[PDB]
């Protein structure tokens, strides 16, 4: 079911935070865990010794994410441990700002850590996993866990690059879900909220008892990557859960709201103009495609 | 009320298909209209013919739009013609390949154009905006009509940079109208159909208004480009044919709630192993057809 013993898994972002906790969390359930992360963030962290406390193998991988070579050298490691198993691309960066006062520079650098990062390791994997498929019975054991975020649903003011990021991820995950299925690999996508050095100005510090976990534990988010790496999880393929404290949710396709049919072949501009300026008078003013 | 006359309007994509009768509709209702493509498109265009000939005034600016001079000379060129009031950001071109085998710079040249050259344009014009409602009175006339597409809902297996790029600038979409509101301004993307040279291959040629004919879509884009959607922000617009629909937001399917302050491992697994046990394959986040 959850036994992992014997894959490999490649975590990114994997130095501190949640990628820290993922591989830590992959690590206990049996894998050998692939970290990686800036070299700086790797030579401070303690990672690779709570994989070795979990009971597994580690091994650090440094580079940025955002270029090629570090994808390339990712599955190149896993190989010589024995094949590829598990991808989490996790890596990230924030550079929050308006969309009137952002610089190129802002959107560019969040667009290349999170969707070309996330897409050069999903590619490489997914051609990986075709190349085994191919030389072996056609079928071969493969999990992506993809990071998006509930700002790729919504928008946010303050995060026009981060959320374009994370929406693109998703579009992506589902795009690798389908063309992987056949092959045997599932692919899905988290969009977690858990508490972190990096998260401590959103959310604060731990709360409160002998027994209780912290409600934005990084647990809750591990529990849930755990299972989407496993066996027990080949029904699940191309779906996005929220997940934070005890409660998961399978988020559901957007769906049709309103379809405005023309009496002819075409709508005049002007019956289309009355048509929707008067739907919308008479509508909630909140209500949009932002979930 | 739809007229457009006195307001000047840039559109991107210009020279030919979707954008070249963009920037014909825009004429016809009485907009000034700055067209963008690149180079050699543009100098073999009749765009700015027919610009004219609807009875407007066309000024073409040639640019790749993915790189910022190209933003920065068409806000300029507005300001020049009196302002900037409409953004129809169109241009875009696909490199379609299943996942596996997708190079870099199929990937890197769709985020681009698509997805870099949205970010610039309405950069730029989300900060024209700001600054002229702060030198006014707080407020001044803004459209933004953006384009994504039905992949940026469904993630084809032949498109992930393509999706991923309409995905993402949906949610730039989203930011821009929550930013730019409180001006006036209102921005909305489109996900539209039509059968142009581009789309030949896939629609097919022309068998009465074509049923795929891109006046459907220039209908939809004079309306959000005008006074009478005042009321439209932050929106999705599925349209192609006689027939627009408006999407609706995700909502939760199931919510997976553990009996105490955690979920015990096996026991989430068990959960959602059940609830996925005779689940329909085509049940997930994509979305498809929904014009259907």
């Amino acid at each position: 079911d959850l036994d992992l013993s014997g894959k490999v898994a490649v975590v990114t972002g994997a130095a501190a935070g949640l990628g820290r906790a993922e591989a830590i969390g992959l690590a206990k359930a049996g894998a050998t865990v692939v970290v990686n992360d800036i070299a700086g963030a790797l030579e401070g962290s303690d990672v690779l010794d709570e994989i070795a406390a979990a009971g597994s193998k580690g091994v650090a991988v440094a580079g940025d994410i955002s270029q090629r070579s570090t994808a390339d050298e990712l599955v190149e490691t896993a190989e010589g441990l024995g094949g590829l198993d598990i991808v989490v691309n996790n890596a990230g960066i924030t550079r929050d700002r308006i969309l009137f006062n952002m610089s190129d520079e802002e959107w560019d650098a969040v667009i290349a850590v999170h969707l070309r990062g996330h897409f050069l390791l999903t590619r490489n994997a997914a051609a990986y996993w075709r190349s085994k498929a191919k030389a072996g019975d056609g079928t071969v054991y493969g999990r992506v866990i993809n990071t998006s975020s509930e700002a790729g649903l919504s928008g946010p003011v303050g995060q026009p690059n981060y959320g374009a990021a994370k929406a693109g991820i998703t579009a992506l995950t589902l795009s690798a879900a389908r063309a992987l299925e056949r092959f045997g690999v599932r692919a899905n996508a988290i969009a977690p909220r858990a508490r972190t050095a990096m998260t401590a100005g959103v959310f604060g510090d731990a709360p409160e008892a002998e027994g209780q976990m912290d409600p934005l534990s990084t647990d809750h988010v591990v529990t849930l990557v755990q299972f989407l790496a496993a066996p027990a999880s080949e029904g699940v393929n191309g779906q996005l859960f929220i997940v934070y404290g005890p409660s998961v949710t399978l988020v559901a396709a957007p769906t049709a709201e309103k379809q405005f049919v023309a009496d002819e072949d075409a709508w005049e501009p002007a019956d289309l103009s009355v048509t929707l300026r008067d739907y919308f008078a008479d509508r909630d003013p909140e209500r949009g495609f932002s979930a």
